[PDB]
């Protein structure tokens, strides 16, 4: 249980405020006060990142269990934190 969560704990409060600030930043007019694959998308660049179009609606069915494909303040610090073991 909580498997990502505890990763995002161990963050640095460079990793969480540039979180948050980029989402706000870019969930201005968002398409529901967040960012789903298709906010994240050039929001995840921005992080240090380059993935596709394609393996984002993929990345989140994976950690989301909704079915929505959106990330607000929540699933962007998770699948942010497997991104940290998928290239290592
Ligand atoms: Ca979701």
């Amino acid at each position: 249980a909580d498997i990502y969560k505890a990763a995002v704990e161990q963050l640095t409060e460079e990793q969480k405020n540039e979180f948050k600030a980029a989402f706000d930043i870019f969930v201005l007019g968002a398409e529901d006060g967040s960012i789903s694959t298709k906010e994240l998308g050039k929001v995840m660049r921005m992080l240090g990142q380059n993935p596709t179009p394609e393996e984002l609606q993929e990345m989140i069915d994976e950690v989301d269990e909704d079915g929505s494909g959106t990330v607000d303040f929540d699933e962007f610090l998770v699948m942010m934190v497997r991104s940290m073991k998928d290239d290592s």
